């Protein structure tokens, strides 16, 4: 299984689809996205990779995206899917059962608190209960069939709050806030904790990382990353976290760091073929 990077940003929005193998270290280049996008999210349902939302920043325009697009790794082809009800740049995305949840994001000055659900087998989106908060640059993660929206930006304030979506009830409820304000952090599930790595707090990009334990309902810092980064890509592969690219306040990183929880340590594991931020990332 590989870690896929889709889209991203470096001087403009990118179409690159590339896969890194932490086992042999190789980067293999696959089919370009139909439309370049940064600020998108990636996920996998039934082994198919989806690209959700984002934005095409080019010298000729800046268009937020409603597009959902699907990649088959054995056939190397993108297929357009039904679009969301609104464009969602800097979207968050999570998967519960077999449905794709599109969370937050922006459309111009509009900062969404709305959430939509996609059924890959029916190719339909439907609006779901909105969050308590407007959130662009939000991290989304799923634990025990529960959907977490973590941090982000409401248009005026960067956020340390997190809220939890209950599918059976169709309602959101706040949880304990993170210790650190973070928009554009990488958010994932590793074991039985929600991790939030990096981001931007409104003054600096962050290298700190913290994790949420649902049993105790508390957030705890762990070892920081080596590079401060916002708008990083994050995923979990064989019980380890990977962060891909991002921005440190000066440069777009190609650095890829890997966190080992048993040792609570980060190590640089590779460089992307080119620096970028705002990628979608998933594993299949
Ligand atoms: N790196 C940054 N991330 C966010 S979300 N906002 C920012 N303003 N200026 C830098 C950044």
């Amino acid at each position: 299984r590989l870690i896929y990077t889709a889209g991203g940003y470096f001087r403009q929005s990118l179409s690159y689809l590339e896969a890194y193998n932490p086992s042999d270290g190789t980067w293999l280049r696959l089919a370009d996205l139909q439309v370049p996008r940064s600020g998108l999210a990636g996920c996998v349902v039934g082994g198919l990779l989806y690209a959700v939302g984002g934005r095409n920043n080019s010298p000729d325009g800046n268009t937020d995206s409603s597009a959902l697009d699907c990649y088959n790794p054995m056939t190397n082809q993108w297929s357009p899917c039904a679009p969301m009800s609104v464009p969602r740049n800097r979207i968050g995305v999570g998967v519960i059962d077999g449905h794709i949840y599109a969370v937050g994001g922006s459309h111009g000055c509009i900062h969404h608190n709305s959430v939509e659900r996609y059924e890959p087998e029916r190719d339909e989106w439907h609006l779901v209960a909105p969050m308590l908060t407007r959130r662009i640059g939000v991290g989304v993660a799923v634990l025990n069939r529960l959907l977490y929206a973590v941090g982000g930006f409401d248009g005026t304030n960067r956020l340390n709050s997190a809220e939890c979506y209950y599918p059976e009830r169709n309602e959101w409820r706040m949880i304990t806030a993170m210790n650190t304000i973070r928009s554009g952090a990488g958010v994932c599930v590793l074991h039985n904790c929600i991790y939030a790595a990096g981001g931007y707090d409104g003054q600096d990009q962050l290298n700190s990382v913290e994790r949420y334990d649902v049993a105790t309902a508390t957030w705890t810092f762990v070892a920081p990353m080596k590079h401060r980064r916002s708008a990083l890509g994050i995923t979990v592969h064989q019980g380890r976290i990977y962060v891909l690219g991002g921005y440190d306040g000066h440069t777009f990183l190609d650095s890829v760091e890997c966190y080992d929880p048993d040792t609570d340590t980060w190590s640089e594991v590779t460089r992307m073929t080119s620096g970028r931020s705002g990628v979608g990332v998933a594993v299949t």
